[PDB]
């Protein structure tokens, strides 16, 4: 297993960019510190600058649900670019993707495209505050909602990975209009509403968390949140930037039947390109400029290249037996991992819903970030490296969810379980 | 002049998206009438959905400096996408573009790629604060640096155009750390420092304004800002998202010879795709994760498509004669436009620097946002519609700098002048 080229490239990288990467988690800091540099990706695999091929489970952090470099997506894009990549004025494609999104996600009656999930979350917070006229927002420990000021407090992703705390460039004057509660603690939320009456704009959360590892909500949690916010004239916002189009076509809101007032989408909606969106009830979206006073803009928003990738990705997911296939192969891989762990003497817990799974090195059960924190990270680090050497690419962090795509085959799942066996028979 | 198809598509867009647009500036709310729905763009032209062709002076709001659908850029993107559009892991292309940016921009010693200008500006906002340990920030009235909460105070771009007030939805609590002052007023700046000792983190400005029309700094203003920030151990931040790579290869800071501590990049750096960036002194950039404590992540940051686009675009600009051609053809346009205004009996002023220019319907001169606000908005509204019917596309606002490209020819200039004469002869 040679990584000569990855090593020299990442070495040179550190002198040019902060930590040598464009996003923190790619530095491999909580798993050894030696990242491999990619050259190309195809279907369910990835290739090294050294020639090594891996079966990918990161899937570029959500976007590749259809598989890397889908033939029909890049051909649609090769055709689109001969007409220019960015116009700066409206184009017909915005209208089609927009209509597709309205039909797809329940709560969305009107949309606004942006360039990333971060931008969509910045916008949705401002909108929920503007619509209500209140300033307090209730967020949950372990939920990532983009690298924004108001939300860098017990967030997810790298925050809930390398033990990053609150603030990072944001003052106490920003992270003070944001109340925090433990994920799944319906009672703690009620407390915050009774403790700060008439001043909570709303609650925002990942309906299913993937940024503190995979954590599913309990029996009547989401239903609880919908009712309590209602009783107080507060807005319920679902950050489905990761869950959207993966858990189901209409996301977690469709799968579990709880409808929020606004939702945010990103990742899969751009099909592999920088795109995001925020939408919800009509009367609320009416406040967004130019239709309203709340300002939010973006030079590259709605660009045709992005709209093209977006539309092709949704046409492919709308086909017969898409999610059934994801639930099927992902259940086999998840159950298979937990079985191998049990027979090798390793304590573990996990699960999956459609093409999103989780696996933790602790008996659990995991109900929140604190529970997630009791995992043996030293074992995870060794597990991750071993899997890497066996040709399987896993998220370099215990606090990230795993992903599956329509290009993963039954055989691909069988080889992964085979590697997991050879590996867990060490540690 | 027919715009039936544009009218059909827009009327539909309004039922799907707020104001039927993805960005507030695309709305013809102030320039009268409805927007023109584009179909394709190439070189110096754009074609709407009804067949009308136009000589483009908006250049997708900045990115199209080499011209729309540049053949050398799109073929490079075709080859690239074959390898996958996003990796979610390091790629060698990030090193190449990073190395090009350090070389290009004087103050940049270390860079971090982000997906937009709004993102670069939000990140730098946080860094100024993390590095200095101070909370307050000085920004100028009429300038624009994205829609991050703290910047939504006396902003330019679409807020100006639509006559929108500061904010809605951004807590008073956060808005209070933003100190504002009129552009070109060195004394108001010194007053703000002397009144908030040890509290100002720094000053952020568009070195050459393009968001409240085209405004150049008065002699000594930038050198003065450099002086007074060094003296109170505060940061000098240049928002070069629009000026970068346009005013000169190294932007205004290279052109006018004043070196800041941190600068933000966007538009042209993406080459038509969504890309942004921020960088500056190494010791300041070291605070960014995973090297320092300040957390800033991005799923699509550094993706291979965007890197390829930027790499190719910067290679075209690096060629000899680039900025000289841009200056030459923009000078004729600016001068010509001014000559026609005088000759047809209209009060007007403006100017140009390389590929950026402005034209106001006021005697002038313009030194700040208030000055710019005196332009005859009704005359511009009629002049815009007139130019539109003659086949010339200008930004639908008096508060937007106009742009030029390497694809515009002497003939396109002459045809625009011929059109300006015809339109201005009525009014
Ligand atoms: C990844 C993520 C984001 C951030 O979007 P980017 O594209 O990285 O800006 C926001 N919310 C959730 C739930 C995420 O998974
Ligand atoms: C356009 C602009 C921005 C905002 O950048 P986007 O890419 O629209 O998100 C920031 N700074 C300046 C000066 C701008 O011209």
């Amino acid at each position: 297993f040679k990584t000569i080229k990855s090593d020299e490239i990442f070495a040179a990288a550190q002198k040019l960019m902060p930590g040598g990467v464009s996003s923190p988690v790619r530095a491999f800091k909580s798993v050894g510190g030696q990242p491999i540099v990619f050259d190309r990706v195809k279907d369910a695999y990835a290739w090294d600058v050294d020639g090594n091929r891996y079966i990918d489970y990161v899937g570029t952090w959500g976007p590749a649900i259809c598989g890397h470099a889908h033939p029909e997506v890049i051909e649609a894009l090769k055709v689109a670019m001969e007409k220019g990549t960015s116009f700066g004025a409206p184009c017909a494609l915005e209208n089609v993707l927009a209509e597709m999104v309205n039909d797809a996600v329940p709560s969305i009656e009107m949309v606004r495209f942006v360039n990333s999930g971060t931008e969509a979350c910045m916008a949705v917070l401002r909108l929920m505050r503007a619509y209500t006229g209140r300033d307090k927002i209730i967020k949950f420990e372990g939920c990532y909602h983009g690298h924004a000021d108001m939300f860098l407090v017990k967030a997810g992703s790298g925050v809930a990975t390398l033990g990053l705390p609150s603030s990072p460039g944001v003052p106490k004057k920003t992270t003070a209009n944001t109340l925090t509660t433990p994920y799944n603690d319906l009672e703690a939320v009620k407390a915050l509403f009774a403790e700060n009456p008439g001043e909570i704009a709303g609650v925002i959360l990942e309906p299913i968390v993937g940024n503190s590892g995979f954590i599913v909500p309990d029996a009547g949690f989401l239903e609880g949140l919908r009712e309590i916010t209602l009783e107080h004239d507060a807005l319920l916002v679902f950050d489905e930037v990761m869950t959207g189009f993966r858990i189901a076509y209409g996301g977690v809101q469709e799968k579990f039947g709880v409808t929020p007032d606004l939702t945010t989408l990103g990742k899969i909606i751009g099909g592999g390109l920088p795109v995001g969106a925020y939408g919800g009830k009509r009367e609320i979206m009416q406040l967004v400029a130019p239709a309203g006073p709340m300002y939010q803009a973006g030079t590259l928003s709605g660009n045709p290249l992005a709209m093209t990738a977006g539309i092709k990705t949704l046409e492919l997911l709308r086909q017969p037996g898409t999610y059934e296939y994801l639930d099927q192969i992902t259940k086999r891989l998840s159950d298979g991992l937990l079985a191998i762990a049990q027979e090798t003497g390793h304590a573990a817990c996990g699960g999956q819903v459609s093409g999103m799974f989780g696996f933790f090195f602790t008996e659990g059960p995991v109900h929140n970030y604190e529970d997630a924190k009791k995992s043996d990270l030293q074992k995870f680090s060794r597990f991750h490296r071993g899997m890497l050497e066996q040709g399987i690419y896993l998220a370099p962090s215990q606090f990230e969810a795993g992903f599956t795509s329509l290009a993963h085959t039954e055989e691909d799942i069988d080889a992964t379980l085979a590697a997991a066996r050879t590996v867990m028979s060490a540690l």
